[PDB]
């Protein structure tokens, strides 16, 4: 659980993302390139909101315990760093362009049951992810998927179901929720709508011509996140991706409703998931 600055060997980047960086590195004890390969997030730069939300970040990816969630594996001190497993397949996004010809329906089926068990878990610790996308998506194997990226999660008090954020968000904004958008509402209601987008990810293997920022402003003087939250206020939406089974579209379209409180739960999806078969 706690990792020596000095036996972790620099390798490689993995990831640059919000005020922080994930590194590949070899947890080498003896010095003899034989130990381990970990993943290493760290803060870029100082900031005291940045390092609160760091010790926030660990906490949470800690207390997580989820054969879809990526592992924790300890921390390094100066909280200097934040360890993990290393996956060498990577992100979601990134494999699914690769595999597109060797991976079928089912199989995005089945990617589809283990991010949304991963979810209902997360859902269960009182955590919202607030930035669920393919990218932020890990592949353990051909057969096995695990969420990461514990950056801008937030744990729910007992007594509220949502949460406020005072800044606008920094990430794309075609995953976001209209709530969201609107008002910098987050519950596990827009984790939902998320994951609606990340249905329509998998089911186009993250083409990048049809991707949701290729087609959103496709069908989009005037802001693109107002003209975006006017699109999705009249019900317009992403449509069905090619050859997509229309079973998978129809989930797509109740994790998008409207109102938060009529989009399905993530209890509720898995089971249909589980039966279009994963
Ligand atoms: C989309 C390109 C990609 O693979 N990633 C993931 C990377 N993070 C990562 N990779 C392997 N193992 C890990 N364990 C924890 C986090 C990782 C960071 C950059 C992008 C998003």
């Amino acid at each position: 659980t706690i990792f020596e600055e000095r036996h972790l060997k620099y390798i490689s980047q993995l990831g640059k993302g919000n005020f922080g960086s994930v590194e590949l590195c070899r947890y080498d004890p003896l010095g003899d390139n034989t130990g381990a390969l970990v993943a290493v997030k760290q803060l870029q730069h100082s900031g005291p909101d940045q390092q609160r939300d760091f010790q926030r970040e660990i906490q949470i990816l800690k207390a997580l315990h989820s054969d879809f969630i990526v592992k924790y594996r300890g921390v390094s001190y100066g909280s200097l760093r934040l360890v993990m497993e290393y996956l060498p397949s990577g992100c979601l996004r990134d494999f699914l362009q690769r595999h597109r010809a060797r991976l079928d329906a089912s199989r995005l089926l089945l990617y589809s049951s283990q991010i949304c068990k991963g979810m209902e878990y997360l859902g269960s610790r009182r955590c919202v992810h607030r930035d669920l996308a393919a990218r932020n998506i890990l592949v353990e194997s051909e057969a096995h998927v695990k969420i990461a990226d514990f950056g801008l999660a937030k744990l729910l008090p007992l007594d509220k179901d949502y949460y406020v954020v005072r800044e606008p968000g920094q990430s794309p904004i075609f995953w976001y929720a209209p709530e969201s958008l609107s008002d910098n509402i987050f519950s596990r209601q827009s984790d939902v709508w998320s994951f609606g987008v990340v249905l329509y990810e998998l089911f186009t293997y993250c083409d990048k011509s049809c991707s949701p920022s290729a087609e959103f402003l496709r069908m989009m003087d005037v802001p693109a996140l107002s003209r975006l939250l006017e699109l999705l206020e009249e019900g317009q939406r992403l449509p069905a991706p090619p050859a997509c089974p229309a079973e998978v579209h129809e989930l797509m379209k109740l994790c998008w409703a409207p109102s938060p409180q009529d989009r399905p739960s993530f209890s509720a999806l898995g089971p249909q998931l589980d039966m279009l078969w994963s």
